[PDB]
């Protein structure tokens, strides 16, 4: 319940430039409605309705984070893309929120792949018949890493099920369930749609650019996750509390680990992609801006019950803060209202 | 440094030695044999048989040599598990370590590698071919969890081995590089989980250990062996690309820093390994004190790592480094350094050619 909030996140916006996101409201909402749109009408389907066990609301939540999510932070691919981006990163958040377990539906696992039958868990049954519409944006290169991170992501919501912060002293623990369901092959693969990039003329960048976003994307929404992963922790595990329970330090000590992590992981960025080629650091650049935009505008991250007790403030943290924060909102609040709509279970019912 | 750090390497080696308790074992010589024998057999029946000779492409030289040094880092090192699932590991590992003989660009064919996959058609790269048509043989001996580990971990090994085709070891400033690419083509989660045969482990009983062992297993094999293949690769100037050299060229420090860096994690990682694991399941704890013990074995008695060079040049010296590395050396042979004669025969290539 820090203030220390503050120099993390203005070091962090201005080791960035968050100059605000990509976009002006027409336009976010011209994307924010055209993703959530098809999205909509493909988890109402009676197959996704039968398969996908999740309560209706809740379901709408979550396409309605991550739409949020993908069009903020994704500024510069197509409108199909961001649509079908949003498809599968709401499959990954759903599997996130599961509570069955993938033993018995995993067992055979291998055999009915290489044999070409349906996989007996129904999300893998889902994702990978959808998983096309992913991948047709992409080369080959970037598809793996996206087969990859989904494959590594599954197990570690697999893992994650047995609430385990690590044995004191297993050092290497935290940071391999962090990335295990991170996304970060995935996330940091989907940013170059081979239809404005080259995957064999960038290979390289986008190769160094997977590396690095990996632990940038997990890193700082860990760090934008903090205010929201206390104030009502449930058994959880994260990142933050893995290493106090593995590294055996105090919730300070991690948390200050994690934001260490991320300003030299944000400097890193900077300095090698600045003078790279200038699309490639464009999208770098609307991503870090965007995903930023994104985890202070959701409800999800609770960002806003940190707006007026620091809106009064007159110091070098406390001012530089809503100064950005507000920039958000200028872009980042839109009211649902004006793109999710109408809602999943109503074309469901249909 | 145009010269070989011996008293820095020597000092780390027996530090390394003594923080996971480097010692004897009653896996005696005449088990070592009869094990090694018995993967090699098996493997090389297999990799004699025409569709694997049509499909792998690589030198019969250096695919007996490959396999080899293969079946003596399984027989040594997973010395718990079965003869079979020793064979069976035996045939995966090397088509692994063959793969990265290829030259190949794999782009091409990977274009519909997830459509094929998803209909059940033979991949279109022949490696994938192979791999997972023999897959069911190793996975048979694990569990759904493991399983799911080793697969993971061999896909990450193939975009590894895409990805040093490049010869590229990182730009100068991309801090993450490095470990980013050791750990793809690591195996580590494929190593860490091929150690719990469901034959002698239950996943679900263990699942928090074996979670553990494999996390802390994936970075203490890759370190282990990046330091005692530093020795080899100093003056190689064939091998561009290690974590070591990419320390190197993307953090942009001395090779005696980088080489610091390593140390310094892999005693780290040593004496965690001993600290998590020696008050937990005896059975685990064992599986994971002889892998330790066989890798580095393993390291020390084959050809390959050209350590006995270190060794016969210091075998005649008073320091105190110098006597415990010779000591633990001439421990390992004794039971490691045993005549290919003995059981690496016959030749896969007269097995093919028959
Ligand atoms: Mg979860
Ligand atoms: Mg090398």
């Amino acid at each position: 319940p820090t203030e220390y909030f503050l120099n993390t996140t203005v070091r962090l916006l201005e080791y960035i430039r968050y100059r605000d996101s990509n976009y002006t409201r027409e336009e976010r909402i011209e994307n924010l409605h055209y993703a959530y749109n098809k999205a909509a009408h493909h988890f109402a389907q009676p197959r996704q309705q039968q398969l996908l066990k999740v309560d209706p609301k809740r379901l709408q939540a979550s396409l309605q984070t991550i739409v949020g999510m993908v069009v903020y932070s994704w500024a510069k691919v197509s409108k199909e893309c961001m649509a079908d981006l949003s498809i599968h990163y709401t499959y990954t958040l759903v599997l996130d929120d599961s509570k069955d377990d993938p033993y018995p539906t995993m067992v055979n696992y291998f055999d009915d792949l290489q044999a070409g039958r349906e996989q007996a868990h129904p999300w893998w049954a889902l994702v990978n018949e959808h998983f096309p519409n992913v991948l047709r944006h992409f080369g080959p290169f970037c598809s793996l890493n996206l087969i990859r991170s989904t494959l590594d992501f599954f197990e570690g919501c697999w893992i994650e099920q047995y609430n385990f912060g690590g044995f004191p002293g297993s050092h290497d623990y935290p940071q391999f369930l962090r990335r295990m369901n991170g996304l970060g092959h995935c996330v940091g693969a989907s940013l170059w749609p081979k239809e404005q990039f080259n995957e064999r003329s960038l290979f390289l960048e986008i190769t160094s650019a997977i590396a690095q976003m990996e632990n940038w994307m997990v890193w700082v929404d860990d760090l934008m996750s903090f205010y929201k992963e206390f104030d009502d922790e449930r058994d959880q595990i994260s990142l933050v509390k893995n290493y106090v329970v593995s590294d055996e330090i105090s919730l300070h000590e991690a948390l200050e680990k994690l934001t260490q992590d991320t300003l030299h992981s944000s400097k890193q960025m900077v300095a090698v992609f600045s003078d790279k080629d200038p699309q490639v650091m464009d999208t770098i650049e609307c991503f870090m801006h965007g995903y930023v935009t994104w985890h202070l505008c959701d409800r999800r991250y609770r960002l806003s019950e940190i707006y007026e007790k620091v809106k009064e403030e007159k110091t070098e943290d406390a001012q530089k803060f809503c100064k950005f924060y507000e920039q958000a909102a200028n872009v980042g609040a839109v009211s649902p209202s004006e793109w999710a709509y109408p809602p999943v279970a109503q074309l469901a019912n249909v």
